[PDB]
């Protein structure tokens, strides 16, 4: 017969990781359908409550036609293949409390159930402004994302307090001065405070590129975190805080900053040079909230 | 010094491929800054316009850190480098009539201009119910989904035509009769019905996985095509037309229908094992609305 173990890995980030091992108890090998393992695609594969209660589901759902020889994996007899996966980032286990899990059986019931308790997101925006999640983002991945946030609103109210009394700062990142200009990156930042304060947000995971972020800016406001996101600091130059202010800077109904180079040189070369395209590069704006040093 | 000669490339698509020779002039080496060259990163790299009026940049925007050597790509003295560029998919090109393009030169000012009249998508949709794309929906492609999206139409319209006079069809794909599931199924199709008719559908290319498209049920109304999409007949078993009506079914303000197995036999399972599986699965739906045969 088919036997599946799941078993909790223990570590000290907020992840829930399973180790799933699947064993053909009998004499003749099996298949089991490769879609049903857990992998890089998403599907419901696993029954996640709490307190008694079934969580969301948040991964994709995928449309694939009846599946052939090549979809299935083989397990010979006596033999046990073992997966792990990271479960926070497929369900909803952003609330406090006691969570079971277990694993539906893939095609050729259940595996049994763990329980432990989740400590969560404890946040409201995941519980006027939300912050919902796509890609995968681990408990960690969230709640990271929401400390960066709230870094994010500390530098662009920052930089909205600076721009509400009306200059080296601004010199530095939008150049000379002029009373439109100002007007416009107030109204920038006015914007860009308000999507972090009031907007619906919406961060995704997947992306493994090697920059930092990217957004569609007809698609707010759904702001794609690559590597370099993590690998930089919550606060400071070229920061997770700063990222967020130029990403969201980019959406048409936030700024409409453009891609006008990029980096710090870049942009205090625009300003030197042309005000009018400082004014409209993301960087620019980064760079003034994070004010680094 | 640096060259840049923008040639349009024969087809018969409707594609706009354009061939960009940059050619170093000068007597040493010079380097260029990779991401401002067309390639798998979204930039705005071409100046596209109408009738002499700019259109829409429909690619997203990424941060990245400012260039290090690594970003350079060198040209020898004397040396070309061609590359080519799907211009459609990344400006909005959806509009019949006259376009001229050109490119931005790349760190280390323009190519000649190229001019062609374009077809252009000639749909409503494009310019209540609208169809906008993401991940480099080319004309052909977004032609293509708007005819998928017809098809679609067809079909869902046919599918609630018949579910209005309250029965073998019902039965193969959704079981034994009952009032509650036929009216819930109804239900269903009418609303997959109203968001092919008015909803704002998006539709994105840029997945290639071999399976035919997903959906993230949240995020409506989003639809990302895979490869076997585009492999798929536009109507008929497992068709364009009825993947759209599968991935339409799965979003929450939709149907909210599951993954439940994938395929006909699959489906057919259900029916005749356990209909109210069957009225919650998204293959069921599809399959009803094919009906083929
Ligand atoms: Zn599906
Ligand atoms: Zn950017």
């Amino acid at each position: 017969g088919l036997d599946a173990q799941l078993t909790l890995v223990d570590g000290s980030t907020d992840d829930v990781r399973v180790n799933l091992t699947l064993t053909n108890t009998g004499d003749k090998p099996i298949r089991l359908l490769k879609w049903q393992l857990p992998g890089s695609d998403d599907a419901p594969l696993f029954l996640v409550e709490r307190d008694g209660q079934p969580v969301s589901y948040e991964g994709a759902l995928i449309k694939r036609a009846a599946p052939t020889d090549k979809d299935f994996q083989l397990l010979k007899a006596g033999q046990s293949l073992t997966v792990q996966a990271e479960v926070s980032g497929l369900y909803d286990m952003s609330a406090q409390g006691q969570y079971s899990i277990r694993y539906q059986l893939p095609a050729r019931s259940e595996s049994n159930a763990i329980t432990l308790w989740v400590e969560g997101v404890n946040d409201e925006r995941v519980q006027a402004g939300s912050v919902s999640f796509s890609g995968r983002c681990t408990n960690t991945q969230k709640s990271d994302l929401l400390t960066a946030l709230d870094a994010a609103s500390g530098i662009s109210n920052n930089a909205s307090s600076y721009l509400a009394v009306d200059g080296q700062r601004y010199r530095s990142w939008f150049g000379a001065y002029s009373s439109a200009r100002w007007d416009q990156a107030e109204t920038n930042f006015s914007k860009i405070k308000d999507a972090i304060d009031n907007k619906p947000l919406t961060f995704d995971c997947s992306c493994k590129q090697s920059y930092f972020a990217y957004v569609y800016p007809d698609q707010p406001y759904k702001v794609y975190l690559c590597k370099s996101f993590w690998t930089a600091p919550v606060t400071g130059s070229d920061s997770r805080a700063g990222t967020i202010v130029h990403q969201l800077s980019h959406f048409n109904v936030v700024a409409g900053t453009d891609d006008l180079g990029y980096g710090q040189a870049n942009a205090r070369n625009l300003a030197k040079t042309d005000p009018v395209k400082a004014l409209n590069n993301a960087d620019n704006h980064e760079y003034f909230a994070e004010n680094t040093p």
